[PDB]
């Protein structure tokens, strides 16, 4: 799955660029990211990390 992860965070993290997203993302959530729209879209997670692909309807 692709997505936003939410959780820990609460809502969302406002990325500021790629490397922003991915350094975060790949470390744990997933197996990389980027930054869409403002919202770090985090790519190959496991299935139990529930994520958004839903232009914000988290509270971002």
């Amino acid at each position: 799955k692709d997505g936003y992860p939410v959780d820990s965070k609460g809502c969302k993290l406002s990325c500021v660029a790629n490397n922003y997203c991915d350094n975060q993302c790949k470390m744990k959530k997933a197996s990389g990211g980027h930054c869409y729209a403002m919202s770090c879209y985090c790519e190959g997670l496991p299935e139990n990390a529930k994520v958004s692909d839903s232009a914000t309807n988290i509270c971002g």
